[PDB]
């Protein structure tokens, strides 16, 4: 009911982007959250093979009773998430569309940019959901298969990454983009180094944290909204990989000392 | 279909600030507009009968094919929007849930009022929308019957009017919020006078605005928005009142010279 947990799924530690803020936004909602580490990247998996893998780990929350599933996963939202939307008699939120409602309304000369997996890149999600709602503008899309590596080795802050992303964007820097989608949940991780790139006019669009505004909405709107309060079970980490590698960067990257993760398995 | 019409009912036209605020946010969507004239104010009425009139006006509109319903009514929302919501295989949205998470973002003090009809404030709603949210939030309620009247007679920016919000609002003096909600879609048509009664310091909030918000991110998760281009029908526009009366209020509130209303029976 109410009280259940939302759970959120994901590759790996993007998800993490939409879960630190949902503890901003949604302090007393209770958060579970699994990252399949074992099998990242999904980027450049097959479509029916991440459709495969996002129904196991929606799955397994299922199993944990969750009231509401947010796919914090552009490539796995892209190609699942209206077939886990009819499947599921609980709400079921994806990245995209979040994303792109926020781009379009702050993009200033129509120039909108959308760096992904080559998984959401593939499907055109970002593209085609920017021309429903505003075909004028022209969007500019590039898979960045480099990216997703180098935050689940957890040196999104190393000079290897501020190299990596600089050769990577280069591909964007004569398109006189004023706004760029973070279409990967990854992403935001390497936001900093992005910023720098892209220059202080460009302004960059976390369609993870887009989409806690709409969670919160969508919790009023089928009344299944956690009490007031702080929940009396603690939130709950899983990935596939390894939980001290998991927990390193999650630790860090929330900002919570100690945070732990469990392996479990999927298959 | 996603061609087809949103739906606004509301007991005059007080609807007409949803409805304005979405021509704005979503020029592109079809909108079908009702106003129950020959009954208003529904405010002094028991809860039972405002939810027979409300489920009259949906089923109206149902008829026009409709692919969701808004309630663009407090009064109605307070004691109707469950029962509707469950009944209707279309998306239906109220006003007061939106008015209420917008008020707990912009509060300081952490002292909201809300104004709104008898019923609304008899049904709590927003109170408990409030304390569901943050019960450390210190609710101040009121009804005020005299104000719908005066928006419906067309002298919401009259000199009786100034009186009226004055006296009515007295009791909301020195209390030290720094945030009303307008809890009756009438009110922002008196927002100016509202406003320099309360000081230039609180924050109105206006529900029915908001609520398009949330229409928009619906539109979204049920698929359902309209293509980005112009509908092909224009915006339709019925009152169980004079139509002429309706029609020097709304188009002179939407800037629309020349709009035409139908006037139709319900019952
Ligand atoms: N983090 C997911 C998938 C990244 C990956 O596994 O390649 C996304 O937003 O695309
Ligand atoms: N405008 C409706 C009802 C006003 C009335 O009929 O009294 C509301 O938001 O409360
Ligand atoms: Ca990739
Ligand atoms: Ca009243």
């Amino acid at each position: 009911s109410n009280q259940e947990a939302i759970g959120l799924i994901d590759s790996g530690v993007g998800g993490l982007t939409v879960l630190k803020e949902a503890l901003k936004q949604l302090p007393n909602e209770r958060l579970i959250y699994l990252g399949d580490t074992a099998r990242c990247p999904y980027g450049p998996r097959p479509a029916e093979q991440v459709v495969q893998f996002t129904w196991e780990m929606a799955d397994f929350l299922l199993k944990k009773r969750i009231k509401m599933l947010v796919i914090a996963c552009n490539t796995a939202t892209a190609v699942a998430l209206e077939e886990i939307k009819a499947a599921l008699p609980i709400p079921v939120v994806g990245v995209i569309l979040p994303g792109a409602r926020a781009a379009v309304k702050v993009t200033k000369n129509n120039k909108i940019g959308v760096i992904g997996t080559l998984g959401t890149i593939k499907s055109a999600s970002y593209e085609i959901a920017i021309k429903s709602k505003a075909p004028a503008i022209e969007v500019t899309s590039l898979a960045c298969p480099k990216f997703v590596p180098i935050v689940e080795s957890n040196q999104y802050r190393s000079s290897v990454a501020k190299k990596i992303v600089a050769e990577t964007l280069q591909a964007l820097q004569l398109k006189g983009l004023d706004t760029l989608i973070l279409g990967c949940t990854h992403y935001p991780l390497l936001r900093p180094v992005i910023q720098n790139v892209m220059g202080s006019h460009v302004t960059l669009i976390d369609s993870g944290a887009e989409t806690v505004g709409e969670v919160s909405m969508l919790l009023d709107y089928f009344d299944i909204a956690h009490t007031p309060e702080a929940p009396t079970q603690p939130h709950e980490f899983y990935t596939t990989g390894s939980a001290k590698m998991f927990e390193e960067i999650a630790s860090s990257w929330l900002g919570i000392e100690n945070l732990k993760a469990q392996q479990i398995h999927l298959g």
